[PDB]
């Protein structure tokens, strides 16, 4: 939404005025952020852990 | 209606005159007579009557 104004001035009996709210919007577009790895099974075999 | 008339005097045998009752009107035909006011809110709050 649009920041806060402030009320206007008017004479007794005359037209009050407008000023409505205002909207835009922020977009989202999110990103695939990706990791891999790969080991031979020989490896996988070998190690400790 | 017309108004009230007088019977015709006849002689015995002679053929009786008509004189029927003739009709009229009289029309009318309204106007629309009218009457205004405004007051403010401000006004009327303050008023003492
Ligand atoms: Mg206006
Ligand atoms: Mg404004
Ligand atoms: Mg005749
Ligand atoms: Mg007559
Ligand atoms: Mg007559």
């Amino acid at each position: 939404a649009s920041d806060e104004e402030f009320a206007r001035p008017t004479g007794q009996g005359a037209e009050i005025r407008d000023d409505g709210e205002t909207y835009t919007t922020v977009a989202w577009n999110a990103t695939k952020l990706t990791e891999g790895s790969r080991v031979t099974d020989e490896m996988r075999d070998q190690a400790m852990v």
